[PDB]
């Protein structure tokens, strides 16, 4: 099988390192966006009005 899965295994590989750059600059956008709505804005608001 090594005329076939050398070139599927190199698809597959390229395939994924690909994709995960797209994880990955997602889930750096989402973080802080994330932290600032749920923690430190509540945190504004109980500090001022609670």
């Amino acid at each position: 099988m090594d005329p076939q899965l050398e070139r599927q295994v190199e698809t597959i590989r390229n395939l994924v390192d690909s994709y995960m750059a797209i994880v990955n600059k997602t889930v750096r956008d989402l973080m802080p966006k994330t932290i600032m709505h749920l923690m430190i804005n509540n945190t504004k608001e109980f500090i001022f009005s609670e």
